[PDB]
């Protein structure tokens, strides 16, 4: 299944969607600079583009870090990047009350892998009708998806995409099981599945590199990056996903 | 580190304290009944008794099931109790703006294992100045509990109690690390530490039950949660005699 | 099930047996001090005991670090073991061919973890008609312990007890699930279930950390406790205090009736 | 470090290699055949090829279950094979005393993954010279390979493999850790590294997405067994593996 997001196809027999920006949102000016760097370097590759940011961000590492502009200037900056580069964009919501004034500007709206199950903040995701990003909690098996989708269908909303970001493997560190995308592919109707490869990983360059072009190669809608060298980068998952993307699904 | 609700020494050298009771609240009288039960049989066990329920059930498979009586409810219902027993009473919060109100009736706050890393949700429960239960999310190690208790207290609240439930262990299945109990006290100022055996079983019985809580408590910790319906009610006074044998035991032999 | 090893009674409601000594014979005279500590301290606790080492060891940290002294004087010094101090001893072997020589000298012989889908080695090993220890590999889940049993069973020897040493989680670390020893008496027949306590800390001071693991797993009711000390591995000398606790535990666990 | 296996060269930045065939050996005209088949469709894709099988089934559901048919008779059909199609072959090996004679035959050597840290199967593996592929346990991290390569060089012995098969995943699953191809090349010289797809794991769809994602992070070779499945899942394998080698190291 397909998702229309504004011109941008999403979906896991397309060219790949890169979603990527920043961590949290500080000044109309910062995110204008950044967002036209990745703007500037799909551009030049033909690359579709979500940007990516969070406006207010609850789970920083200290209670005290900046937890970013917050809701009011946090969207007024997301409409001058939107009018500016012409590209959606993406944010997280964990407050349901926030749902609906985030969905009137913010293209796709996310649900943080730890809210996930909760029942509160789904209903009011759906219910925007906006397309939603369900980031796959590191401790849900890949099988175990279908019943956070079967909660938004029941509350009325099917643009769902499914995103990777590694399992839990022993004490604290990250797994990502490449055999879960095509897992969630079946057991989810086709929806689009992206790969976190940022958050799914902790030289580290290399590593992301080497860990995108396998999840990549197991043909999927989109690229998620919670992060010269974008190019360089982008070059290399380019060339695989068009690859993938050109042979036909096996017989 | 003791801590004191009300006149309950909760410690991990101190008899046990049970932390039981029920999933969810359903009616006042369900409750009653149940936590008389549990008072009864604690009492002439000897057992320091705090009463556990959750008000709203808010990660349920369907948008449609049962959640429970909710905030406003459920807290009639926690003052009745409390009012009855004379007990201290423990509920679980799963956004900010429900800790105040929770926390001026029930003595102890529980942190979501799921929410552990929510900051907004750290501080509002810090700044009730309750005693609050840390359950241990299943994809935390250990040695990491002690970053959760460095944020409570950086917002100034050090009555916290650390709450096992196992650990993921490949797909749908937990695992109880039972030297998880001695990194904790070791990493966190030996706060008191407690097990939830209901949970830890999650993805596999009375037996099972009886077995894991036994291993645990042999580790030497300040309490045991668990809920009965989950236990059969019946069964409750047989099990905690023998968690109380161990315990008796394994407190009264000297540390080292 | 339970198992009679000479004068000891093995099983899962009787009370416990430690299964120590050491990692690698590498002298006899060290060897015997060692073995004599420990029966000093067993015998004045009254717990039953079961020499342990290995002859042979299978994974060494280098190449040419020393194996130990080899079959033939490794089972001449058991023998010297039993002679001298009148206990069971148990040892592994890792080749078919050693089946025998082993088991007409000791009490007890063990099937390394890594070993224990090798079915020539189960076969020899089951023919002897010698008391068996089946050591639980990291990598195999308790409900497939049956299996390993079963081929015991085909080939004629039902005298088998069941080591538990840990579980691999995640990189280089394992959990020890306290579950696993109920899944391994419900389905392999309520064989004797051990726990070594010495190899399941491995990649984890370390004797508050094998004291509490092991109060743990006796806290479950188990037939026996597995454990290697060092000379100077928990260290010997704490081996009373360490014996007294397991010991408080599995007096107060065993005296109950099962629920 | 490239490896040469005859005329073959096995390297992480080289074509990969496939090594396939069968799990054991049960009768000559069966291996000649199976094999048979692995050469034509190599052949045909361009693809080099070494021939795998194991002469003895060491864990055997019961103890009266099918055994293969052993060493003496294993080594007559892989002398057959090579004869016949002029390749490399691949066999495993469980007791040191099997490893020369072994050798003596098969080109490469494999140290099964429950045995690679048996140190005297280590040194007569090592002792005969050969090409060692070893599979690293699903209990060890890809970090640990250098102390079991250390004791091959320590034993004389540099012509190794090491051979990917997945981790514990919890009880009785395994998960691939595709970091772990990387650690594994930067701590151990990176000699060749290869990813056997089957032990690791419809399912014949899981074994190409996972096939495709190992071999995107840059491999010596991979491990596959066999309406032509084979083929149509290595024209996509070479197809990903050809534009992955001609990509230069970032
Ligand atoms: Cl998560
Ligand atoms: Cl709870
Ligand atoms: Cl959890
Ligand atoms: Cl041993
Ligand atoms: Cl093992
Ligand atoms: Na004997």
């Amino acid at each position: 299944m397909d998702i229309k997001i504004n011109d941008i196809t999403l979906g896991n027999n397309s060219p790949f969607v890169l979603f990527g920006g920043i961590n949290v949102l500080e000044s109309l000016d910062s995110t204008l600079q950044t967002c036209a760097h990745y703007v500037e370097v799909t551009r030049k590759l033909g690359i579709p583009y979500i940007f990516k940011a969070s406006f207010d961000k609850a789970n920083r590492s200290s209670i005290h870090s900046y937890r970013g502009v917050g809701l009011e200037e946090g969207l007024k900056i997301f409409e001058k990047v939107k009018a500016e580069f012409g590209i959606p964009v993406i944010t997280d919501v964990h407050e349901p009350h926030q749902c609906q004034p985030v969905a009137e500007v913010c293209d796709v709206i996310q649900l943080p892998a730890r809210l996930a199950q909760q029942t509160d903040l789904v209903v009011a995701m759906a219910k925007t009708g906006n397309v939603v990003n369900i980031k796959k909690p590191q401790f849900l098996s890949p099988s175990q998806m279908k019943n956070i989708v079967e909660k938004f269908h029941e509350a009325g909303n099917g643009k769902l995409i499914l995103c990777e970001r590694g399992s839990s493997f022993g004490y604290d560190n990250l797994v990502v099981d490449m055999l879960g995308f095509g897992v969630m592919k079946q057991t989810c109707g086709n929806l689009p599945v992206i790969f976190d490869v940022t958050h799914s990983l902790q030289g580290r360059r290399a590593q992301a590199l080497d860990l995108a072009l396998a999840g990549m190669a197991t043909r999927l809608a989109g690229l998620f990056l919670e992060s010269h060298l974008l190019e360089d980068f982008l070059i290399r998952i380019k060339a695989l996903d068009d690859l993938i993307k050109s042979q036909p699904i096996l017989t």
